[PDB]
């Protein structure tokens, strides 16, 4: 039941020192303390040599920031955890996400303090038992610091935290972790190294399986006839993004949503291009206007995703809100506990981008256009997500 992670990696944690803490417990933090030690035993190179070596760093943080210690302090494992021992906290009447979250990306990370390896993986591990209430607005700087290549990870404690804050912050919504109390941290403590061994890279040459879940309603083509091609096009756009496709390398399926559900065809059905492309175009629009994105994600869930170890993907579109016959909210938190990860887009003025974030895998990968003429402007983007390949290195100690 325990791990270690073999990954070279600098390792910030964000430490709320909160004056609410030592008011619920006196013994509170020393927990915190320990469940920080324990993340320290389970990275293998943490006190490695040099260049294949690992490092940690804290920083506290509620009313303002304190850098505990640097990357680049400490040199072995023994003198880290002394280091975190030795933390003083400072019991902050405010709680400053988004001001933790900013002083990790200009100072934790950069070279003055250790960080820029190219070859080290950064990931910050954030704990907090309350919700941001002061300081620099959390969303936009976890965007930033995400952008700069960062894995982060949330750990909510007790009742104080917001979940959908923290959704927004983490890597991803699976990347948050909460626990009710300060004495079952260490029952995240596997889970934590599980994702921060998690290495995700951009790579459109891997294997994967990749659903479009789309949007056949007639309501698409009503102020523009151009529309459903235009939808058409983005999608085997995105197809020939991919270096190689069938068994050997990237499969595709497609869904289509009107008032119901239809699998158009599965993963297995073909593997060229050129078949993949001529199947999407043939897909004909329903004389229906309604939007069942439920119904679609339970059709993805059910019907094209029961091959092994490859990335899961599902790329859905659309132009209206659900008509409520199965929950988005229900069939992607089912999709995304079995590894899917899930990208979200909205086309025109029709669709609730509320009903998008509840679907997405995070908020980063909810995109929104005015028409369809424009999802060229998104399709970058898009495609960086959907060759998003995301690896499992965490192994028993
Ligand atoms: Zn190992
Ligand atoms: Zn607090």
């Amino acid at each position: 039941d325990a791990e270690e992670c073999d990954v070279q990696a600098d390792i910030i944690v964000l430490f709320d020192d909160s004056s609410s803490i030592q008011y619920d417990n006196k013994e509170n933090y020393q927990m915190m303390k320990d469940f920080v030690k324990e993340l320290v035993d389970s990275f293998t190179t943490v006190g490695v040599n040099g260049r294949n070596g690992s490092q940690f760093g804290v920083v506290q943080f509620s009313q303002g920031v304190k850098t505990a210690f640097p990357l680049n302090k400490f040199k072995t494992k023994e003198d880290i955890k002394k280091g975190i021992q030795d933390m003083v906290p400072r019991n902050g009447g405010q709680t400053e996400i988004g001001t933790g979250l900013k002083h990790v990306r200009e100072n934790s990370f950069s070279g003055a303090e250790g960080g820029g390896n190219p070859d080290k993986q950064k990931i910050v591990i954030l704990m907090t038992d309350g919700k941001s209430n002061a300081g620099a607005p959390p969303q936009h700087e976890a965007h930033k610091l995400k952008a700069e290549g960062v894995t982060v990870i949330a750990i909510g404690i007790g009742q104080g935290f917001v979940k959908t804050e923290l959704e927004q912050i983490a890597t991803m919504k699976n990347y948050v972790l909460t626990t009710n109390s300060f004495s079952e941290l260490s029952t995240l403590l596997k889970l934590v190294i599980d994702l921060a061994c998690e290495v995700c890279v951009v790579d459109c040459a891997g294997h994967a399986d990749i659903a479009f879940v789309f949007d056949a309603s007639s309501s698409i083509n009503a102020n523009n006839p151009n529309n459903y091609q235009l939808m058409k096009n983005f999608m085997k756009d995105i197809v020939d993004r991919f270096n190689k496709t069938g068994p050997d390398g990237t499969q595709f399926a497609v869904v289509t949503f009107a008032d119901r559900a239809t699998k158009q065809f599965g993963l297995k059905d073909y593997s060229s291009k050129a078949d993949i492309k001529g199947a999407i175009d043939k897909v004909t629009p329903s004389i229906i206007g309604q939007t069942a994105i439920g119904d679609g994600l339970e059709n993805a869930r059910l019907e094209v995703f029961p091959r092994e170890e490859v990335q899961k993907v599902v790329i859905l579109l659309t132009d209206g809100q659900n008509n409520g016959h199965k929950s988005p909210e229900h069939e992607s938190s089912l999709l995304r506990k079995e590894g899917v990860v899930i990208v979200a887009i909205g086309v025109g003025t029709g669709f609730l981008k509320s009903e998008l974030i509840n679907i997405a895998s995070s908020e980063e990968y909810v995109f929104t256009t005015s028409s369809f003429d424009k999802l060229s402007k998104i399709m970058e983007d898009v495609v960086k997500l959907a060759c998003m390949s995301c690896k499992p290195r965490a192994h028993k100690k």
